[PDB]
């Protein structure tokens, strides 16, 4: 039955990394975990934020997120009672975007109201897979052969796709020398909002290199262009940025846009504008994939549980946490072996904050109330 | 916590109408609970292509042994238990809802809920046939009116569509209008059917062909009037195609016909995802097709009344022990878990013309 | 000669109405001279989707430590030292916009001719929101045609649209009159929308979402209203992309939703060079923002009236000490290099709720 | 603040050649230079006529441009005060065509409004470049190898792009002839208006031989075919001739007739109208870059300081004055070294005119006054 939110953490936590992710709109190394925790019934629902410090992958921040979960998100829901997730998310208002922001209070909404029920997240939303395809995406690296290695150590260890991501003035030489050493691997690339239409033709010759998607080549936020360019080269494109509800999708797949959509559930609104999402894209035949956003083991969680839908048809960015972190804010390893990720047991999304860890890195930690 | 389907029955029921209606159910049983779903398929194929001896003859021989002693974690694993055959939509759809009724009722949670719904109540229209005359048309939508329904529905047909709508239009200049062609129409009826547009209706429905789209499209582009299409909308990517080709603006919405809730959510998130309404269809239902119809009802896109009018418009007596009314135009979505109905095993026994069960 | 930006100031006024609204000014200070500029952003996300607290973070964080102790050739180039992030287009056009007062200040030009424009003069509209009834809005209308308003922007909601318009172009029949349709509509409303294509509104602003284009393009297909676009219009390629598309014939043109003068006034050209006019929207804007727009509003496709009316009409008084007053629907360009206004600081100090200063 | 322009110089200069221009349109030698200078609040504008004697690149010539000017636009405007350029160019009337004449006052008062503001040119367009990236174009030549040799020069010069004039009956040899010993060279054509849709088939073989565009190729008034040509090749087309405004760049990109434009400034009438073009172009994701029309320093200057804008993304003609002439009607050299061209320091345009070498080479001179 109905669940009241009686309180919510706000927590912030920060993660030194592993690798160096050096994107076409810069490098990354650490990484900031702003964690939603909801309470209610006896249990808690736990979310992460996807939004970083400053708006460099897409237009939100950290800063403003809080603010807007502080002063209006959080207060239209505490102390409110609510007959599922689609009411917690219908209670906040027509405010104006900020879709990952909506997210940290969606999402956890969703685990708070599955672990009520004692049933597994990606269950309630209907997915019945018990594990996920995942690929790896690399950053750039190094040069035409001496990469061609770095996708070696991951063909190894048996990940279904490799993406790789490029950017002007480095890109048709790693594919062609991937798909060198490589000739039969599933294969992708990011090219990282980077080009313009102008840029078309060098695009065009990726083409023989057999890839499965070219991943937001143009304007984050466009989809007219991507039409255009879909048009002049035969590999599909794949859009990230540019679909960011179930409508966008739509009109993305009407125009012709693209024909794959990278799903990423807190860059849409959580989880049930992404089975939406989903479900545009299979009503146009158009299959999705889980997008990665660097995520501690609870944002990996909420992926893997969504990832269980039947339309996630290409293997998703959800690689090992062990590649990420020397020690994840959850207790649950979340390892794929062999490109599998199994879905981690348990009510919700399956895993557990591993508080005295946690505490360790918290950097900041509020408690909201009615 | 997943659930094992443990038997079946098929109760096949003749419900006296206030000449009687053939009324097929399938009932699940499962950890401790059952989830019951009723057939909208009829003797002969009229409304669409599916027939009772077909369809209890796909379930007995195929579905039910596909599913049953298997454990499941959600309907949507029962239903891709099922999805190697082809159409048969209204037989799969039994299952596939009896399937939600049994799992909610395993989670003590209302069906609309688990389908992300949380209207308390939803709004209901009124459907009219033929009438011999304009005054007797707007005599019965005054009466209509005046009992609280949101949404008047003519059945309209050729040599009779202007006439009746022209009547109720001035009669009612601000109710919400539309007709029912009951694909009754061609392409050469586009000039006729544009005669309609200056009486504001919210849609005509499926004028051409049952199984149209692409000349519906065509017609749409002739006329102003919204087209609402029906019998050919019977899946998600038919909702998508509809839409994107513009072959109407508006889906009547029926739950068996597309093959359950999961996939009328997802008819009803593509519609959305257009920005085109949807609206819940009927087809006689007794009060177990009734409370499926009235729970999936629920969901934010079901944004024009519903045909899930009071159950005593149809039946002298229902199947199930809770009273369907409809009160000013609102429907009161039936409290309990899952479709939160309960048959009347006695009364049903009494009309009951044969029944079976099936265990692994 | 070029320009070192050598501190920056954020100060955030609550300035009463004639309840209050808060203005986050940015002063930028380099060669001797200022430049200040008006974030338009609100305290939550309603008009569109950045807030004060979010874009005084990106400011102070950001955008303030990337230029200070830099120098720059011209407004672009400070820009151009910004354009690594994504989205923010108020946040950033307040950096932008005091940069171009500052430049403006340096070689003593006013702000409009050194973006080419050379009007001395700007028409002005009037926005009048929803009154209770038709004769309540015609008198409102009489008020302000009296005044010498060159246009009349009605405030239009479902249920109450074609009524306050065939009122108003009863009693007025030669009037340039607008709505704004505040994104409140769907494509089902196209019908009850086209009825307003008799009454010869010059257009409709945004009455679907306000971030699309593309059902924009599907309603201007249905109606002969010609559509305005606001939101969905925050860069040169959205205009491009727009008006290439048909989601409109007519721009709203906001300086700090497009990210500051150098992009409106691509906006404009590019606008322009599909024949279609821009006019100039407002935000509530302080003197501050509304002689930046004033500014911006001399440029030649600014062919129809703009949201730049009396000062006195929103304030008790003013930030600034020069009155900008609309004489006849006449709004002068406020004399002096840049922006021609100039801060009132003891009266700012007044009503200032936080303040800080920024360096190298 | 305003400013008035008290009187004009016409002066017709005309200079001897280097090397010999034989485009398709014909072959040229020599030069003549309309210099229009306005004088005003102690400072003055200059600029030059780029239409020819006879119309052979495009519709005007000097005869009935100097006509315009002295019984038409030097009157508008003598003892007039000015705003701004825009203004001046508002008071030219409604008059049609006549661009480049337009140009010739236009440009002059930029020049004099940027030196009246001690700022330089290019600033006060928009434009933050430091210097320009520029290529060579090279008229019609020998054949297919001893023609790869007079490309070479430009290579070992750093030149970054090469442009080779075509036409009927000498085309698809250099591209693979050149794209032969230089397989890695930004190379494009000037298919010079010659062709018509009937010579298409012929034009799609210069596609493998990948060009950054094929420069208008059919009529030189004509968007129409191009966009049907456009569909029928993959090498990108740019447009000249046929964009004389902003407006017709729009028509262009909207229909598709090209991907790409060469702007010339006194083709579309000057600075604020070359603005306008450059940013519509980018609003469609078409780059522009700069044209050349054999230009004296006064005109080569005018060049570099609009090609700072940001959407001149492709390498301009805008190549060395050295290559030109033995000696140029300015003071100051325009060299470019390994591609790039500098912008030339000092208000306005930078550069001056060398009066007492004007003198020897004017051949006509007149005041205007009010
Ligand atoms: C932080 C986020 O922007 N980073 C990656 C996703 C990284 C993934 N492997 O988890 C990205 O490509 O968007
Ligand atoms: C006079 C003009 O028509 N000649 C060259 C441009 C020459 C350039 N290199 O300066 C042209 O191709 O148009
Ligand atoms: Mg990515
Ligand atoms: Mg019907
Ligand atoms: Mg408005
Ligand atoms: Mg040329």
């Amino acid at each position: 039955r109905m669940f009241k939110i009686e309180a919510a953490e706000i927590v912030v936590a920060r993660l030194p990394l592993k690798f160096r992710f050096e994107t076409s709109f810069g490098v990354q190394t650490h990484k900031v975990v702003p964690l939603l925790i909801l309470h209610g019934e006896g249990v808690q629902g736990v979310a992460e934020g996807t939004m970083e410090a400053r708006p460099m992958y897409r237009e939100e921040t950290i800063c403003g997120a809080l603010c807007l979960l502080r002063g209006t998100f959080l207060p239209a829901i505490l102390g409110q009672t609510f007959a599922n997730p689609e009411a917690v998310s219908d209670a906040l208002g027509s405010y104006r975007g900020n879709r990952m922001a909506r997210a940290m209070v969606e999402m956890a909404a969703w685990d708070l109201w599955a672990r009520t029920l004692g049933v597994p997240l990606g269950t309630l939303l209907g997915g019945h897979k018990e594990q996920v395809e995942v690929g790896v995406s690399l950053g750039i690296q190094a040069d035409e052969q001496a990469t061609v290695d770095l996708v070696r150590r991951h063909v190894e260890q048996g990940y279904r796709r490799i993406k790789l991501k490029i950017k002007p003035g480095w890109d048709v030489q790693p594919v062609r020398a991937t798909r060198e050493a490589f000739p039969d691997i599933r294969l992708t690339v990011d090219a990282n909002s980077a080009y313009t239409l102008a840029d078309a033709g060098r695009l065009r010759q990726l083409d023989e290199y057999d890839l499965t998607y070219i991943e937001q080549p143009l304007a984050w936020d466009d989809l007219v262009d991507h039409a255009e360019l879909a048009r002049r080269i035969r590999t599909p494109l794949c859009l990230d940025e540019s679909v960011a509800s179930a409508s966008d999708a739509r009109k993305a797949l009407a125009l012709g846009a693209g024909g794959v959509i990278n799903l990423k559930v807190a860059r849409v609104g959580g989880h049930a504008e992404s089975r939406r999402v989903h479900d545009v894209a299979q009503s146009f035949g158009a299959p999705v994939w889980c997008g990665g956003m660097l995520e501690s083991g609870i944002g990996r969680a909420h992926n893997i549980h969504l990832s269980t839908l039947s339309n996630f048809r290409l293997p998703g960015d959800t690689s090992s946490a062990s590649r990420y972190w020397e020690r994840d804010l959850i207790q649950e390893p979340l390892e794929a072996v062999d490109g599998l990720m199994p879905v981690p047991q348990g009510p919700g999304t399956g895993v557990t904050l591993d508080r005295e860890f946690l505490a360790t890195v918290t950097e900041a930690q509020e408690e909201h109330r009615a």
